[PDB]
C-alpha cells in the first residue's frame, strides 16, 4: 500500500562528528528506476559506523549511517528485476554492477560503482532518498540502515533465503562475511599453518572462524583488551597475547612463539602501527598480512620495505575479497546448512530506538555485536 | 696443481665506501669441509656491486664483491658431493641449504643461511678465505666472484652443463633469473595481462622476457632514460613511458593508459618513491606490484594503506623467487634450449682489469650488462 508514496519514519540521523546519533523523523522518497526500498529487521553495529562518528572514516554529513543489515522489500523501482516486494534481503555496501573491469575479474570485489573511494553519500543518480525537515540527508555507503526504511540501488542489495533468520544474518551484511573471507579467500589460509590474528572484535573472530575452516594448526589472537580472550578462544584461539602484558614488542613475542614468524597474519583493527607490526611478524620469506582494518584518514605509514623484498605478501581487502551479490545469498545458504556459526558474535539485542546504548557498549569494550531489531 | 695451496691472484678489492676497485694480489686459502674453490671465468656487473660501492648496500668492507658470475671447479674441500673438480659451476648469492623452514618451504627461496639480512662478510663458519695488504677481506653474498678465485660453501654453488658457455649464463646468476622470476614465479603474471615496469636495465628487460614468456598483451616500459626503450622493446615491450615527458605523476598516466590501472607492475630500481608509484599504478581492487629495486639502507617510505585495503597485493622478492640450488641448473638447460635470450642483456665486454671502466659505463647510463672475462 506504500508503494509509489513518501513514508514517514524515524532514522538515526548524525549531524556532527563526535556527537550522539539522533533518532529524527525523516520523508523517504519512493524508488526511483532500479532502486529498491526496504523495511529493516536488523542492523548490526559495525566499529566503522563509529568511524564515521569519530572522524576515521569521512563520509558527507549530515549522514544516515549503517551498513551491516537485513530486511524485506517494501517496494521496487522500474526496472528491477533482481528482487521483488516482500523478499528478504542484505544491502551490499559494496556493489555488484556486473559490468564494470573489476566484477568481471575473476577475483576483484572492489566493484567500480563503489561510494568509499570518494564518497559522496548519496543514491547512484547523485541524489537523496532521505529528508529531515525540508533538508537532505547523506545516504552511506549506498546502504544507509539505521532507519526504518531505506533505498538502495540495485546493484546494492541481494535477495535471500526466505527462511532466513534475519537477526542473525544481518552479520553476513558486513562483520561476519569481510572476516572470513579475509581468511578463506584473500589470504587463503592453508592446512596446518599459523595465524595471527590483531584485533578481537566481530570481525577478528570471523577471521578465527575463517582461519579454523581452512585447518590451521594455530592461530594466536592478539588483543589489548584481555576481556576478548575467552570469546576468541571459542570460536577457535588456540592462545591469545596481550601487547601490553609484555616488556617487548609483540612482533618479536610473536616471531618467537612461531619458531621464526607467522604463516598468515590479519590487522582487523584499524591502526596504522599493528598493519607494520602484523606485518613484521609473518615470516619474512613466505609469510603473508592481510590489512582488515580501516586507519585514521589521510594517515600514511611508514615502512621499510627490505620487510617486503625478503618475500613477504602484503595485501588488503573490502569485505573478505567477495563478490557481494554473488556471494550474500551463498554465504546465507551456508548459515542455513550450518557451516560456520552467527551467535558467538552477538552479545547483545536491542530496539533500534536504543541505538546510542549499543554504540556506548562498542566503545567501552564491553560488546562484540549488538543487533538493532525494529 | 693448485689444490690444497694457497692461491695468489688478482682481485677487485673495494677498500672504503664511495672509491674506485683496486685491481691487487689476494691470497686465496684452499677450501675446507663442505667448500669449494671456483676458477672465475666471468662476472656481470650489477648493480647491486655499484650499491656496494655506494653505501645503498651496506655490508662489511674491506670487501670482494661481486655475485653475478660462472666458473670452473678448481678444488673441493672434504665432504663435498654436489660438484667437482672441473665443473662449470655458477655462484649462488641466495644459498640452498635444503634443511631450513624456508628451504622446506613450497613457496618460500630465501634460505635462513643468507648472509643478505644481517650480513657477516664471511664463509658459513664465519671465517674468511682472503687475504690482502696481510689483513682478512671479507666476502661478499656468499660468493666474492671479482676474483680470479673464490671459495663458497657447497650450499652457495650450483653446477651446471659441461657445455653452457660461462660469458653468457653468468646472468643465470642474478640479473636474468631476478627478473624472469619476479615475472614468472613471484607475480605470475597472467596471459593477456597489462603489466608495467620500472627500470630498464638488465633486471628490469629480463621482467619483460618474463612478461612476454607469461603471454602479457601489453608491457609498458619505464624509465627516465629515453635511452633505454629501444632496447626494451625488442625484449618485448609494446610501449615505453619516460615521465619527464609528463606534466601528471607517472601512476596517473599508467592509470589512464591502462583503462584503470595495470594487472602488473613492477619497482626494478631501488627508489622508495617509485616502489609507491609501482604499488599506485596497479589496479585498486586486484593488481599486484612486485618489488625488486634495492633502496637505500635503513630508509623507511612512506604510504597510504587504502592502497592496500582495496585489494592491491604488494610483495618482494629475492632472485626472482627461484630456490636458487634446484632453479639455476634447469635455467642454463632452457638457456641452451634457446627458452630465454642473454645477448640482448650483454652490451659490453671488457678484461677483468677493466673494472672500473665496467662501472663507470654502468653509472652513465650507456650500459645493460658489462661481461668482465678473466
Ligand atoms: N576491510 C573491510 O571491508 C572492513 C573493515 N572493517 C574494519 O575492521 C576493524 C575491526 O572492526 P570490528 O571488529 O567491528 O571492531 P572492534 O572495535 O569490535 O574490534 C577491534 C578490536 O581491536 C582491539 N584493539 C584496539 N586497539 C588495539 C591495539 N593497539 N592492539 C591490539 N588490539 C587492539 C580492541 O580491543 C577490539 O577488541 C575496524 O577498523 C573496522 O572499521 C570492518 C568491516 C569491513
Ligand atoms: N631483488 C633482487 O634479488 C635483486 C635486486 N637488484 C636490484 O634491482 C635494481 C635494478 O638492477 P639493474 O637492472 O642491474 O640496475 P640498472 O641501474 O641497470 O637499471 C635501473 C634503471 O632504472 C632507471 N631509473 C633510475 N631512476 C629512475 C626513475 N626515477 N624512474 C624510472 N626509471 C629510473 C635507470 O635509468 C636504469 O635504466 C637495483 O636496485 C638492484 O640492486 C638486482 C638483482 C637482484
Ligand atoms: C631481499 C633483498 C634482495 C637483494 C639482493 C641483491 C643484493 N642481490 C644481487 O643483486
Ligand atoms: C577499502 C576499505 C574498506 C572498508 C569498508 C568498511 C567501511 N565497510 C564496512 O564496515
Ligand atoms: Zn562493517
Ligand atoms: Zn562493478
Ligand atoms: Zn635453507
Ligand atoms: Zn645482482
Amino acid at each position: 500500500s506504500t508503494a509509489g508514496k513518501v513514508i514517514k519514519c524515524k532514522a538515526a540521523v548524525l549531524w556532527e562528528e563526535k556527537k550522539p546519533f539522533s533518532i529524527e523523523e525523516v520523508e523517504v522518497a519512493p524508488p526511483k528506476a532500479h532502486e529498491v526500498r526496504i523495511k529493516m529487521v536488523a542492523t548490526g553495529i559495525c566499529r566503522s559506523d563509529d568511524h564515521v562518528v569519530s572522524g576515521t572514516l569521512v563520509t558527507p554529513l549530515p549522514v544516515i549511517a549503517g551498513h551491516e543489515a537485513a530486511g524485506i522489500v517494501e517496494s521496487i523501482g522500474e526496472g528491477v528485476t533482481t528482487v521483488r516486494p516482500g523478499d528478504k534481503v542484505i544491502p551490499l555496501f559494496t556493489p555488484q554492477c556486473g559490468k564494470c573491469r573489476v566484477c568481471k575479474h575473476p577475483e576483484g570485489n572492489f566493484c567500480l560503482k563503489n561510494d568509499l573511494s570518494m564518497p559522496r553519500g548519496t543514491m547512484q543518480d547523485g541524489t537523496s532518498r532521505f529528508t529531515c525537515r525540508g533538508k537532505p540527508i547523506h545516504h552511506f555507503l549506498g546502504t544507509s540502515t539505521f532507519s526504518q526504511y531505506t533505498v538502495v540501488d540495485e546493484i546494492s542489495v541481494a535477495k535471500i533465503d526466505a527462511a532466513s533468520p534475519l537477526e542473525k544474518v544481518c552479520l553476513i551484511g558486513c562483520g561476519f562475511s569481510t572476516g572470513y573471507g579475509s581468511a578463506v579467500k584473500v589470504a587463503k589460509v592453508t592446512q596446518g599453518s599459523t595465524c595471527a590474528v590483531f584485533g578481537l572484535g566481530g570481525v577478528g573472530l570471523s577471521v578465527i572462524m575463517g582461519c579454523k575452516a581452512a585447518g590451521a594448526a594455530r592461530i594466536i589472537g592478539v588483543d589489548i583488551n584481555k576481556d576478548k580472550f575467552a570469546k576468541a578462544k571459542e570460536v577457535g584461539a588456540t592462545e591469545c597475547v596481550n601487547p601490553q602484558d609484555y616488556k617487548k614488542p609483540i612482533q618479536e613475542v610473536l616471531t618467537e612463539m612461531s619458531n621464526g614468524g607467522v604463516d598468515f597474519s590479519f590487522e582487523v583493527i584499524g591502526r596504522l602501527d599493528t598493519m607494520v607490526t602484523a606485518l613484521s611478524c609473518c615470516q619474512e620469506a613466505y609469510g603473508v598480512s592481510v590489512i582488515v582494518g580501516v586507519p585514521p584518514d589521510s594517515q600514511n605509514l611508514s615502512m621499510n620495505p627490505m620487510l617486503l623484498l625478503s618475500g613477504r605478501t602484503w595485501k588488503g581487502a573490502i569485505f573478505g575479497g567477495f563478490k557481494s551479490k554473488d556471494s550474500v545469498p551463498k554465504l546465507v545458504a551456508d548459515f542455513m546448512a550450518k557451516k560456520f556459526a552467527l551467535d558467538p558474535l552477538i552479545t547483545h539485542v536491542l530496539p533500534f530506538e536504543k541505538i546510542n546504548e549499543g554504540f556506548d557498549l562498542l566503545r567501552s569494550g564491553e560488546s562484540i555485536r549488538t543487533i538493532l531489531t525494529f
